């Protein structure tokens, strides 16, 4: 791999402040050599200013812990990926051949709740901040809408689906996700700044505050950092940081978290666009400089996230802008894979 470049680094960060975001920061984690800057503020209101120390919201990023515990399942004989969902949750879906890989990978055809949740985004996020939900809650608001596609169709992203893979998780292990994720990785990996809180609204030690941006251009900004993050849980609730994320990207990749032929299921690319893919639980992401990078991006309000390593798990990155609802901002983040896998143009 080429030189991460430091200074495209530090462009991207002040690009991303001069865009909206109060604070923006980047880790890299290159064979063993660090790379490490921020600018901008944790804290708004205080001036606190953002570290790569900070703890934040890191979303769907989640998706992939989700993944690799199901994976483990499945290593163990517990959980066959072709097996229908009805098969281990009892008629939770309407259809009977829905599966658990057609789940995992978007092609379930499963109705987003979420978009009835966030029409608009700041009363959206008032609304559901501070409720609890129970994931049948979220399946059920789900299931009012009729599927969008047949399953196996094609790729249509839905939190439900992974609202369904924790609701797997705790019925066939028997354990709240919270305790599997402890187990299986967190633990495992050492990862001291990742949790699982839910329904807690804390974050844990040092954070980033999150700052939601509204749908109003030059509106201000809302603290949107204490939530329950119940609308998502096995789909976006980890609370984690850049250290962690690098190397829980570079462990999975590189072949630690599950049988080399569950690693192989989970990279089994269904096309997203014309320089993305979704495995299982898995995203991959085509760079300019003909290099691809796998992991997954994370919006949580006032928090967007970016964390990828290269296929050997060598060079992992994870970039984190306490915003969201802010595309100028979602567009230069993604800028930092470049910078840090591509180097110097
Ligand atoms: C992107 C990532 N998905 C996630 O991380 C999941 C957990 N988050 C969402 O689906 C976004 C929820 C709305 C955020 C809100 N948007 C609105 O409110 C829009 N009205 C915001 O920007 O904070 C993925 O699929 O890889």
């Amino acid at each position: 791999l080429p030189a991460p470049d430091d200074t495209g680094l530090q462009a991207v960060l002040h690009t991303a402040l001069s865009q909206g975001a109060p604070g923006a920061m980047v880790r890299v984690d290159d064979n063993g050599t660090i790379h490490q800057l921020s600018e901008g503020v944790a804290d708004r209101a205080t001036g606190r200013a953002i570290t790569t120390t900070d703890r934040f919201r890191v979303g769907s990023v989640t998706k992939s812990f989700s993944a690799v515990v199901l994976l483990q399942l499945v290593d163990e004989g517990k959980l066959d990926l072709d097996a229908s969902v009805n098969t281990y949750l009892p008629g939770l879906l309407p259809d009977d051949r829905i599966t658990v890989r057609q789940v995992m990978s978007h092609r379930s055809g499963l109705y987003d709740y979420t978009n009835d949740m966030f029409a608009q985004t700041v009363p959206g996020f008032e609304s559901v901040r501070n409720k609890v939900f129970s994931y049948q809650d979220l399946i059920t608001l789900s299931l009012k809408h009729g599927v969008t596609n047949a399953p196996g169709a094609a790729y249509s992203y839905s939190n439900t689906n992974f609202v369904v893979a924790g609701m797997l998780i705790e019925k066939l292990t028997g354990h709240s996700v919270a305790t599997e994720y402890q187990n299986r990785i967190f633990t495992p990996l050492n990862l001291t700044d990742t949790f699982y809180v839910h329904p807690d609204t804390v974050i844990p030690g040092t954070h980033a505050n999150g700052y939601l941006t509204p749908d109003e251009a030059g509106g201000a900004l809302v603290d949107s950092t204490e939530q329950t993050v119940s609308w998502a849980q096995s789909a976006g609730a980890v609370i984690s940081s850049t250290q962690d994320l690098d190397t829980f990207f570079s462990a999975l990749m590189s072949g630690q978290l599950m049988s080399a032929a569950q690693l192989a299921q989970m990279q089994q690319w269904t096309t997203v666009n014309s320089t993305q893919g979704y495995g299982l639980g898995l995203r991959r992401r085509d760079l300019s400089c003909g290099i691809s990078v796998y992991g997954h991006t994370g919006t949580v309000q006032g928090y967007y996230t970016y964390a990828f390593a290269s296929k050997d798990g060598k060079r992992s990155v994870t970039a984190l802008a306490n915003t969201s609802n802010n595309v100028n901002v979602l567009n230069t983040m993604a800028r930092t894979l470049e910078s840090a896998f591509c180097g110097k143009p």
